Protein backbone atom coordinates (compact mmCIF):
# COMPACT_ATOMS: atom_id res chain seq x y z
CA UNK A 1 0.00 0.00 0.00
CA UNK A 2 3.09 2.38 -0.45
CA UNK A 3 2.52 3.77 3.05
CA UNK A 4 5.62 2.59 4.97
CA UNK A 5 8.47 4.69 4.70
CA UNK A 6 11.74 4.81 6.62
CA UNK A 7 12.92 7.56 8.47
CA UNK A 8 16.31 8.48 9.76
CA UNK A 9 15.93 5.81 11.97
CA UNK A 10 12.34 5.02 12.54
CA UNK A 11 9.52 4.07 10.08
CA UNK A 12 6.91 6.47 9.70
CA UNK A 13 3.70 6.88 7.42
CA UNK A 14 5.03 9.67 6.60
CA UNK A 15 7.97 11.13 4.12
CA UNK A 16 10.76 12.98 4.92
CA UNK A 17 9.09 16.31 3.49
CA UNK A 18 11.69 19.13 3.16
CA UNK A 19 10.53 22.57 2.26
CA UNK A 20 12.61 25.38 0.21
CA UNK A 21 12.22 28.90 1.03
CA UNK A 22 12.30 32.50 -1.30
CA UNK A 23 15.67 33.19 -0.40
CA UNK A 24 17.53 29.95 -1.10
CA UNK A 25 17.11 28.06 2.38
CA UNK A 26 15.36 24.72 2.86
CA UNK A 27 12.98 24.70 5.87
CA UNK A 28 11.35 21.66 7.37
CA UNK A 29 7.93 23.35 7.75
CA UNK A 30 6.21 26.21 5.48
CA UNK A 31 6.89 29.28 8.30
CA UNK A 32 10.25 30.75 8.66
CA UNK A 33 9.70 31.36 12.00
CA UNK A 34 10.05 27.66 12.92
CA UNK A 35 11.93 24.67 11.08
CA UNK A 36 15.54 24.53 11.83
CA UNK A 37 16.83 25.47 8.03
CA UNK A 38 18.32 21.69 7.18
CA UNK A 39 22.05 21.85 7.17
CA UNK A 40 24.51 18.92 5.42
CA UNK A 41 27.62 17.64 5.92
CA UNK A 42 30.24 14.32 6.68
CA UNK A 43 27.69 12.34 6.52
CA UNK A 44 24.91 13.14 4.09
CA UNK A 45 21.25 12.26 4.81
CA UNK A 46 20.64 16.35 5.98
CA UNK A 47 20.28 15.89 9.21
CA UNK A 48 19.23 19.11 11.11
CA UNK A 49 22.47 19.74 12.87
CA UNK B 1 -16.82 31.25 7.34
CA UNK B 2 -14.67 31.29 11.20
CA UNK B 3 -11.41 31.18 8.64
CA UNK B 4 -9.96 34.31 9.40
CA UNK B 5 -7.64 34.47 12.69
CA UNK B 6 -5.58 37.32 13.91
CA UNK B 7 -1.70 36.23 14.19
CA UNK B 8 0.90 38.06 16.22
CA UNK B 9 0.88 40.64 13.31
CA UNK B 10 -0.54 39.40 10.17
CA UNK B 11 -3.93 38.01 9.18
CA UNK B 12 -4.38 34.00 8.69
CA UNK B 13 -6.32 31.27 7.74
CA UNK B 14 -4.77 29.05 10.37
CA UNK B 15 -4.83 29.29 14.24
CA UNK B 16 -2.21 29.77 16.18
CA UNK B 17 -0.86 25.88 16.09
CA UNK B 18 0.74 25.45 19.56
CA UNK B 19 1.86 21.28 20.29
CA UNK B 20 2.77 19.58 23.45
CA UNK B 21 5.36 17.41 24.29
CA UNK B 22 5.39 14.63 26.64
CA UNK B 23 8.64 15.98 28.61
CA UNK B 24 6.33 19.11 29.58
CA UNK B 25 8.35 21.58 26.39
CA UNK B 26 5.94 23.08 24.32
CA UNK B 27 7.04 22.89 20.49
CA UNK B 28 5.67 24.79 17.20
CA UNK B 29 6.11 21.30 14.95
CA UNK B 30 5.05 17.43 16.16
CA UNK B 31 8.39 16.28 15.96
CA UNK B 32 11.16 17.34 18.56
CA UNK B 33 13.77 17.80 15.94
CA UNK B 34 12.42 21.06 14.68
CA UNK B 35 10.38 23.61 16.58
CA UNK B 36 12.00 26.15 17.93
CA UNK B 37 10.93 25.33 21.33
CA UNK B 38 8.79 28.35 22.17
CA UNK B 39 9.05 30.85 25.34
CA UNK B 40 6.86 33.36 27.40
CA UNK B 41 8.27 36.57 28.92
CA UNK B 42 7.95 40.13 29.55
CA UNK B 43 4.78 40.99 26.90
CA UNK B 44 3.17 37.42 26.51
CA UNK B 45 1.88 36.32 23.07
CA UNK B 46 4.63 33.24 23.98
CA UNK B 47 6.92 34.53 20.91
CA UNK B 48 9.52 32.21 19.73
CA UNK B 49 12.36 34.05 21.10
Amino acid sequence: ADTAYMSNGVLSDTPPTYYAQADGSITTTEDAAAGKLVYKGSDGKLTTD
